[PDB]
């Protein structure tokens, strides 16, 4: 089984391993697949390039 | 954040229920995302669909 | 440019053709590209496959 | 209802924004969904890392 | 290396199998990845599904 | 038909370029699909955000 994770640019290397980690624990539980076949990997979207209810998560940041 | 999952044909039901409760828990304990963002979606591929060292699971299914 | 478009089963074929068409317009508006090199494909996800926030659509489905 | 966009490098951030917000009103109106559940990402691919017919746009950028 | 190959719905068996053999193949050649690695799934979208320049694969089948 | 590869982060463009030219040749072989229809795109992964069974490609670069 493999994930393909979608998060925002900005997160700590600490929470992209997590990630890896807790996704791939998550898959494992969730499937009884063997970690040896897992694989998870992390695509890092710039915040100009990720709409919510058409507005870019940039737009949104400058808000509170 | 978002987790595309990829998992064989033939699961049951509850495992499927499970990668979604498991994969956002994962990711909401990564990431500290509220769990109100997170959305994880499933394609089950066919046997016949998926290569694993240029051989179908459909071919490795026959084998011990 | 290409759009991956993901949306629930379910839908009539009018809506998918004007998924294609509509975004294929978007597409062209927003970049200036010439509709012969715009692709747009969806994948139809079954209920049980969607989650929103570690419930699937289909548990949502059931309530009001 | 989610899309997932590919375009090439190299566009203004006023074409982004639109990508986002036309695909964004182009899928509420092909489906009728709610505007706040939809999402819309951009990933932006070097030419180096764009096949059209086994020629990558970089190579197809150097003729006329 | 992974491959996430789109098509068409309709295509045979005979074909598919030849699809995840060769684009394993020239992923091992063309980056020197042991085979083991190596991973390539199949997508078969409906040709109602599928969108180049605004028309689906479905109306054009109706045309020559 | 459409091909999305993933590799790790690091390769050549002369690989790259291989890539796009070996995957598109292999998609015209397996399908007799014209090349003018074929799409191949590439996305390069960090290291980090690399998982194989739980441990990212960065980790197990680190060790022999």
């Amino acid at each position: 089984p493999f994930a393909q994770i979608y998060i925002l640019e900005g997160r700590t290397p600490e929470q992209k391993k997590a990630v890896i980690e807790k996704v791939t624990q998550a898959l494992h539980e969730a499937t009884d697949a063997k970690k040896e076949t897992i694989r998870v990997w992390i695509h890092e979207m710039p915040k100009e390039n990720w709409g919510i209810a058409g507005v870019s998560a940039k737009d949104l940041g400058r808000l509170e």
